[PDB]
């Protein structure tokens, strides 16, 4: 049993969370729109908003609950460690101690079992949502492409559209890189902004991730700061591209935003669900390993109790790291705020 059994999935589920909350609020806040060139657009947008709220109301808090469960397990385990380490060393010294260790260790394995089963249920329910969302986004992307091709007159609008999407993707990735870096103290803020463009008339709304907090923009960590500066620049690059597209065909802009916003959020949801699957795959390895220790104690394999103490310590190292990462998770979803 490696101290690294559970990799970095617990932490990453936390650090992924503020970006998902931001890209979600962008969808909620982009205004309800009708476009004659794509009459399905209104309904696709309806679905997108309802999906985001489903994630807020129903799904995201499963992840929060899981995390609390793994934290409380690690607290419990750590609280019993010294006495159970001592029992482990005495399993052959007296048949009653062997009883007492197998009883308590067994309860802790049951608790680990119980978290595994909650995880498994969570993931079944989360993949039902992922199925709907992934389909919704792809339907919308397909009808967007089709409406745009009807707008495009006599290569202009496609090129602009692509460049706007390219830059939005580069922003998304830089933001991810920021949230992936080691923060000693986990703190900051992502604000969502609204911009308006004027054509002839009429006005065009553009909601997006706007300003990042002082903690990020002036981070001591040069990779974080530099990534924050690049975001600032790319945000400004969007602005002539959007005016050009909008003045050429305004509905192409309004379609472009909705489809790009939903696709971002969808990508981030997918990645977070994948991260949970990896956590489950690894948690199963831990639990199995724990069950084998159990079986070998009962079958009498530990004729040398110090080898059981060595294995019990290995599990302590995993407990400690679980406590570390669940606390990080909690910090990310508490202290990196989104408005």
């Amino acid at each position: 049993i490696a101290p690294n059994t559970l990799s970095n999935s617990i932490r990453m589920l936390g650090s992924q969370s503020p970006l998902i909350q931001a890209y979600g609020l962008v969808i909620l806040q982009q205004p309800d729109i009708k476009v004659n060139a794509m009459s399905s657009l209104t309904n696709h947008q309806k679905f997108a908003k309802a999906n985001v709220r489903e994630w807020i109301d129903e799904y995201n808090p499963k992840l929060i609950d899981l995390n609390q469960e793994m934290m409380r397990y690690s607290i419990r385990f750590n609280s019993y460690y010294s006495k159970l380490y001592e029992l482990a060393g005495n399993i052959n010294e007296d048949e009653q101690s062997k009883a007492d260790f197998t009883n308590a260790y067994g309860k802790l394995q049951l608790q680990v079992q119980s978290i595994q089963e909650n995880m498994e249920q969570d993931l079944l329910e989360l993949n039902r949502f992922k199925t709907v969302l992934d389909k919704d986004s792809n339907n919308l992307s397909i009808k967007a492409d089709e409406a745009i091709k009807t707008l495009q007159g006599s290569g202009d609008i496609v090129k602009l559209r692509e460049d706007i999407k390219r830059i939005q993707g580069e922003i998304q990735a830089e933001l991810t890189t920021i949230l992936n870096r080691p923060q000693e103290i986990i703190k900051g803020s992502i604000n969502i902004g609204k911009q308006v463009f004027t054509i002839t008339t009429k006005t065009i709304d553009f909601v997006s991730i706007g300003t990042l907090s002082n903690e990020i923009v002036n981070a001591a960590d040069s990779q974080t700061r530099e990534a924050a500066l690049r975001i600032q620049q790319k945000q400004k690059e969007l602005l002539p591209l959007i005016q050009k597209l909008s003045q050429t065909e305004a509905e192409a802009t309004q379609i472009t935003f909705v489809e790009d916003q939903v696709s971002s959020f969808t990508e981030l949801i997918d990645r977070q669900i994948t991260t949970l699957e990896t956590l489950l795959t690894d948690w199963k390895v831990l639990n199995n390993n724990m069950i084998q220790i159990q079986k070998n104690v009962e079958e009498g394999t530990y004729t040398d109790s110090s080898l059981l103490q060595k294995h019990f310590n290995q599990i302590k190292k995993v407990s400690d790291e679980m406590n570390k990462q669940t606390n990080q998770f909690e910090d990310y979803v508490t202290n990196v705020e989104v408005h």
